[PDB]
């Protein structure tokens, strides 16, 4: 869908990064503390699936992630907690699949040698609710591998692996 096409949206990152005049190692972080929320929400948006499957949890979940990750500029990962939302509101009812969303990328040269379905958690999820986790639970997975391309793509900048 209209995912954005770029990783990074720099006219926000710019500004984050503009303060790091007076703080050497700000924005770096920033970006620091937002990998370690983004793990740790990516699990328990998973221990829901697998466990309570409370749409209101995945949404209030979604919304974190969403707010963080739209501070730093990272604008793919944000444009996915927005589904993740919409999908556990059943405001929306379907995701693309992942090649389609690969696609769009502005430069497609950051997925060179990776492969793409690395950080999948296998869908084992019948009831009403059952198709919006099943969605969610592809939205994760689209996730994960958005969280991942910011970090390769952040590390071109912070001269250092941060994954």
């Amino acid at each position: 869908s209209t995912i954005p096409s770029e990783i990074i949206n720099w006219t926000i990152l710019n500004e984050i990064i503009s303060m790091d005049d007076d703080d050497s190692d700000f924005s770096k972080g920033l970006i620091i503390q937002f990998i370690d929320q983004a793990q740790t929400t990516f699990a328990q948006m998973q221990r829901q699936l697998d466990g309570e499957k409370n749409l209101t949890e995945l949404d209030n979940l979604g919304h974190f992630l969403k707010g963080s990750s739209a501070a730093l500029g990272l604008q793919r990962i944000a444009w996915v907690c927005e589904r993740i939302q919409n999908l556990g509101r059943k405001m929306e009812h379907f995701f693309p699949n992942k090649t389609e969303l690969v696609n769009t990328l502005s430069d497609k040269s950051i997925i060179n040698g990776i492969n793409i379905d690395e950080d999948d958690e296998e869908i084992k999820i019948k009831d009403e609710n059952s198709i919006y986790l099943i969605l969610i639970a592809k939205a994760l997975n689209q996730s994960r591998l958005e969280f991942k391309l910011a970090r390769i793509e952040l590390s071109k900048y912070y001269n250092t692996n941060l994954h």
